[PDB]
RNA sequence: CCUACCGCAGUAUAUUCCUAAACACUAUGAAAUGACCCUAGUUGGUCCAUGAUCAUUUGGGUAAAACCAUACUGCAGACAUCU
């Protein structure tokens, strides 16, 4: 219970709080370019290089839709995004910082370019840090995909997120609730908890969410403890 | 006695119509709060009546010359007096 909360008369149920209104040039009410250049840089593994070398022009055109300048440096092994004078959206650089990172973690460009949309969010979760043994790490990482990918499919339908497992990372793209659930499932899966328990928990949560009378009270007696 | 090659000088190496593009000009309107470019100025840079930069199309112009190769045509086979 939070005490010392003041009343909020302006808050009513009519406002859709989660809608994202479009940002345009007229929305930037200062009317001036960004004061100084903002840049984000990442490194990528060496096996991605040639793929990046093929797709970079396409990547450039995508950022040309948002006035973001991109630089690939194969000698350094780095990808850089930066704002220009033509840039008017303050957030669109951060999404650019996501995109190259998604490109660094084996997410394909047609999937990764959707991070430029407003409703899309991404998470890159490190899985190589939990356990030091190689065989245990391989087994727990394969538990995420499962046999014939079905467990992975069971994740992607439940959290509504595109999930790609590569190396020491898992890259998830979707809504924020789905990202939260994916992070929980992945971090528990690296801690020797099988994903099927979380899958069953999400099923029970999904069926309880349909019933309106069950919203106020606790779901703990329905949920099997694991 | 005649042909062919050889010397020199010319002609041709696609033609007509429509059309696309380039370059430059020209016709009309727009000029000093002139116009354009650059993460952009403690005083930026470039072009600008010697016509910039924009719009309509106003209309015409240029895209050669020299040589090689092939064919054709023509002129000569000339040691050069002149006083």
């Amino acid at each position: 219970v939070s005490t010392h909360n003041r009343d909020k008369p302006w808050d009513t149920d009519d406002i859709d709080k989660w809608k994202i209104e479009e940002f345009k040039e007229e929305d930037n009410a200062s009317g001036q370019p960004f004061a100084e250049e903002s840049s984000f840089m990442t490194l990528f593994p060496k096996y991605r290089e040639s793929y990046l070398k093929t797709i970079w022009n396409d990547v450039t055109r995508a950022l040309d839709k948002h006035n973001i300048a991109c630089v690939l440096d194969l000698v350094e092994g780095s990808m850089t995004v930066k704002t220009t004078r033509k840039t008017y959206d303050p957030a669109i650089i951060l999404k650019a910082r996501d995109l190259i990172k998604l490109l660094a973690r084996s997410v394909p460009f047609p999937q990764a370019v959707k991070i430029l949309q407003d409703d899309m969010a991404c998470d890159v979760i490190k899985i190589g840090n939990f356990v030091t043994n190689k065989e245990r790490f391989v087994k727990r990482r394969q538990r995420l995909v499962g046999p014939n990918g079905n467990t992975l499919k069971a994740l992607e339908l439940l959290t509504k997120c595109y999930i790609l497992v590569q190396g020491n990372t898992v890259s998830a793209m979707g809504p924020f609730k789905g990202l939260k659930e994916v992070r929980r499932v992945v971090e528990d899966c690296m801690k020797n908890i099988h994903p099927i328990y979380h899958i069953k928990e999400l099923m029970i949560k999904r069926e309880l969410a349909k019933r309106p009378e069950l919203a106020n009270e606790d779901w703990s007696r329905f949920l099997p403890m694991f």
